């Protein structure tokens, strides 16, 4: 039976959202584990950790909206489960940095695939949706993802643990 | 090559460790899925939704402590999929409690397991952790969910959603 | 039928869970006798008085953690008659704190006793809960208590009323 | 020898006070086993326990108090066991209150006994002490339990659980 | 003669108590040692002369602690010679953090010891104050020393004295 | 190779500064073996116990002044094992503080010795350091420890327990 909200909202929307929900708390599995490869003993560089850990709860937050967004609209949830990072060590800060930035592009063009679909069915509420809560914070990110990398490229990373060490410091600690 | 921190830590509790840090990402997600299905608008009882979201975060929270014990003691994170939860679809406010009660004591068992292995390892560091920081937090939890159990049982929950109604705002809104 | 939160919870510890629940109020109603022998005109040491009533109230407290404790475990609570005092007349201060040490040493040997069976039943949390909550409680009594007899036996107690008097402002005021 | 304060102090009213000292522990114990009953997780009304348990405490200053008396007149306490309620398991809100009524009615009952006596001794202190502490304290006691019995049995209590639990935040709780 | 106090507290405990005191006490001079080796004008890591002179201090805390456990339990404090350390010149702040963790696995070893025999002496009492003021603390020392070192490792010491200034600036200083 | 900072600092004069470490470090484990003997159960005086401790980690306090001097000066540390105190039993309250005088008289005669080997070496800094930090410290230290002996003789220790008990409270008491 219909839900008693569901107005304009096309079947394949509620799928892709799903499929959305999924990616993003694959995301934040992705985040947590990169943080505790920097809590190692042997890696050992706490801001990296931090930042990566405040990342994995800004994911876990974008999943929480979509499934929001699947009730408002009358849609429904449905789980599936989150796969492990394809990767246990991250190697350093440079690699986990790219990685990060892979990933924010994988999700971002998720999003956009999800904006496309969404403006095939004539939805602009969830185009609106998708373009205020997800599209620039995934610029955004990515932006700063980048710059991240250059500074660490240009420090002299992964080879020289002192540029990994004062990035920790000075850019994430800091 | 050994870890130069790692001392008294034998490798059958590093990776009982590992396990119990994928038991506690899955209760993340068990409760992630109960919150939001308190969220959809034909169930649409939102203090079983943020107290369900407040056990997932905490999971997560238990999660990330035993990822630091595991590096603070010298053993390697090894993350394994995060299955999704066997139901999408949690029926009642009673019935996701008593979901939650079951899922609380399997962890238990789980913990109760790791002290008994630890013990047998003569770890007493490993066995002070668990103490300290889960087993009562466990007893706790369960013994909340039972009470949440009896007074929906009492009221005449699943079928009386006036009951539900009424154990959203006062218990948990509240 | 099983109370559904009980797991890990042997009914030989239920049971010793509630011979010490009895202990704990037996201990309670010493300490009562006690405080008011001291509020006697013919004693008239106000802070022998106090320092017992706080102990008095101190025993009830412990013995509430473990009526709750019952009931988190889903143990079921059978109470006893609490036995009056073996003393209606404690004699002096240093009578009454030397009773008061044979007391809290008899408690320590029936939570001793108790933790040696949560231990041979495989019982983590419960063992968690005796060590957290009631063995270093334990030892602090029982050495404050040393402590007090031995300096009213220095100061020539019991034949030396100036030496109960003074040790009430003093050590007591007090 | 005589007390150097004792004057106009029958030696049956002194007996009396440590009858009635008696009770009122007596008293206290029993609300104690009724507050821990509404802890258990198959009961589970945690303002019922909290009432119960605040009644408990009270009636220990109650017994502290005729302790007090009885050396202020120059009695002698003598201190009886105190035997463990008639009942451990109270079965529903409503039957403590019932319970706690007949209790609150019988101690009431043994106050105008020992006011009687007072009077025929012709102690004008006692039976002031008497009226002045006890009477009206039991006469609203007494009420504040008979309009709770009321209000459950109005509301559909025992058999309603619903009844109960809407007591139970209304009326105590809250 | 017994002291008034003990139960429970076997002489081989008592003993093993005494041995722990002296380690403890070791430990403090050893940090102490190490503090003043970087106040050298030679040297001249001030950051590095704070954290052992602040670790020196918690050692002396620590041996206090065991001191007040004797004669808690009724044991008697019996004093020994404490050695100077095996080490004039520490050499370069990387060598000086080895060397630390080093000696605090060397203490763990130790409190394992004294767990072990505490737990085969059946005193819970003294496994809890090990586990509740010792093992997570050193646990926690370790890990950051080990922590401490790799860092040092990474940037270039000791080799590099660039390294060792800016880890006294940014990890200790500051 | 000398120091770089190194000017007017005898050889003789550095030695004589490494012995007076010694001492100090000595003296500060002396005073913690006091204080914990009137932290016994069967000592049991808090305000000796305190006493003694404070004055325990002034004496650190001096030896690490000392740790820096030398550096400052451009000597060179070397350490040698601290001597365990020669009394494990310290008798009663009067005897500690007398052998607290005779420790204090034995480092002031040492301090002596210094200042006379620095006049000899024409050192005006070392002279001058010598009486800013130490030598009125010591007077002032060997003065308050003869009051104490004198008021416990007086007061008619150490066969008075009472006197020691009462010294307690009102001089160190507190
Ligand atoms: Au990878
Ligand atoms: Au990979
Ligand atoms: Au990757
Ligand atoms: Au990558
Ligand atoms: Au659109
Ligand atoms: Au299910
Ligand atoms: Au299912
Ligand atoms: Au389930
Ligand atoms: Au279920
Ligand atoms: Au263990
Ligand atoms: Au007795
Ligand atoms: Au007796
Ligand atoms: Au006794
Ligand atoms: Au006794
Ligand atoms: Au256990
Ligand atoms: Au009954
Ligand atoms: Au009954
Ligand atoms: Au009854
Ligand atoms: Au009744
Ligand atoms: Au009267
Ligand atoms: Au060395
Ligand atoms: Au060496
Ligand atoms: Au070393
Ligand atoms: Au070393
Ligand atoms: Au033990
Ligand atoms: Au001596
Ligand atoms: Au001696
Ligand atoms: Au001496
Ligand atoms: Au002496
Ligand atoms: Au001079
Ligand atoms: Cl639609
Ligand atoms: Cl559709
Ligand atoms: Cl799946
Ligand atoms: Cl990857
Ligand atoms: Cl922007
Ligand atoms: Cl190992
Ligand atoms: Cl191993
Ligand atoms: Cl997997
Ligand atoms: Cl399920
Ligand atoms: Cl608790
Ligand atoms: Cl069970
Ligand atoms: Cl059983
Ligand atoms: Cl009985
Ligand atoms: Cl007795
Ligand atoms: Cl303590
Ligand atoms: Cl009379
Ligand atoms: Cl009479
Ligand atoms: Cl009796
Ligand atoms: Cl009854
Ligand atoms: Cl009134
Ligand atoms: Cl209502
Ligand atoms: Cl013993
Ligand atoms: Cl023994
Ligand atoms: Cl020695
Ligand atoms: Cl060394
Ligand atoms: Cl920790
Ligand atoms: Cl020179
Ligand atoms: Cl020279
Ligand atoms: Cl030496
Ligand atoms: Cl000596
Ligand atoms: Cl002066
Ligand atoms: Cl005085
Ligand atoms: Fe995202
Ligand atoms: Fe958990
Ligand atoms: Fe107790
Ligand atoms: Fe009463
Ligand atoms: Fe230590
Ligand atoms: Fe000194
Ligand atoms: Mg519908
Ligand atoms: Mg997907
Ligand atoms: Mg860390
Ligand atoms: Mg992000
Ligand atoms: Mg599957
Ligand atoms: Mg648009
Ligand atoms: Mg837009
Ligand atoms: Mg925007
Ligand atoms: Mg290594
Ligand atoms: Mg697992
Ligand atoms: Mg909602
Ligand atoms: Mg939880
Ligand atoms: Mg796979
Ligand atoms: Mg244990
Ligand atoms: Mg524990
Ligand atoms: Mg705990
Ligand atoms: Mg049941
Ligand atoms: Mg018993
Ligand atoms: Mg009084
Ligand atoms: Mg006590
Ligand atoms: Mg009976
Ligand atoms: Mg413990
Ligand atoms: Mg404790
Ligand atoms: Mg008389
Ligand atoms: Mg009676
Ligand atoms: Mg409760
Ligand atoms: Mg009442
Ligand atoms: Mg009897
Ligand atoms: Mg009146
Ligand atoms: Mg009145
Ligand atoms: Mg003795
Ligand atoms: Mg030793
Ligand atoms: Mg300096
Ligand atoms: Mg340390
Ligand atoms: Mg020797
Ligand atoms: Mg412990
Ligand atoms: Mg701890
Ligand atoms: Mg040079
Ligand atoms: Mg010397
Ligand atoms: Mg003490
Ligand atoms: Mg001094
Ligand atoms: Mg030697
Ligand atoms: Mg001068
Ligand atoms: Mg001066």
């Amino acid at each position: 039976s219909t839900s008693q909200v569901r107005q304009n909202y096309h079947q394949d929307s509620e799928a892709a959202i799903n499929r959305q929900i999924n990616l993003e708390l694959y995301a934040s599995y992705v985040y947590l584990s990169m943080s505790y490869y920097f809590d190692r003993d042997d890696v050992a560089l706490k801001n990296f950790a931090k930042y990566f850990l405040h990342q994995s709860h800004e994911e876990r937050e974008h999943a929480e909206k979509l499934m929001k967004l699947q009730n408002q609209r009358g849609g429904r949830i449905f789980l599936q489960d989150i796969k492990k990072p394809d990767c246990d060590d991250w190697e350093s800060g440079l690699n986990a940095m790219e990685c990060a930035l892979h990933l924010e592009k994988n999700v971002n063009q998720s999003l956009l695939e999800l904006h496309k679909l969404a403006t095939d069915k004539n939805d602009p509420h969830l185009c609106d949706f998708i373009e205020t809560h997800y599209l620039n914070e995934q610029v955004k990110a990515i932006k700063e993802l980048g710059d991240h990398v250059t500074n660490l490229r240009k420090m002299g990373a992964p080879e020289s643990g002192l540029a990994e060490y004062l990035f920790d410091k000075h850019t994430l600690g800091g």
